[PDB]
């Protein structure tokens, strides 16, 4: 597919409640609730260890989902990311 229908199959398993629950934990990626993961804040959640991060280190995760080009993702498209390899079976 492309990306739209992508969140569709991933939403079927994420009942309207399964998403409203992650919304709260969605503030962990951003700062206090910027409502975005863009390499701006993303490079930190992963580089929070304290290491100079590479420009391609935070962009390598952006091309895995952020295909539009903006170079950022929200809690919406971020869900399908974990709904890919489900231990259930996949």
């Amino acid at each position: 597919a492309s990306m739209t229908d992508q969140q569709a199959e991933a939403r079927a398993f994420l009942s309207e409640e399964m998403i409203a629950e992650f919304k709260a934990a969605f503030d962990m990626f951003d700062a206090d609730g910027g409502g975005d993961i863009s390499t701006k804040e993303l490079g930190t959640v992963m580089r929070m260890l304290g290491q100079n991060p590479t420009k391609e280190e935070l962009d390598a995760i952006i091309e895995e989902v952020d295909e539009d080009g903006s170079g950022t993702i929200d809690f919406e498209e971020f869900l399908v990311m974990m709904v890919r390899q489900m231990k259930e079976d996949a």
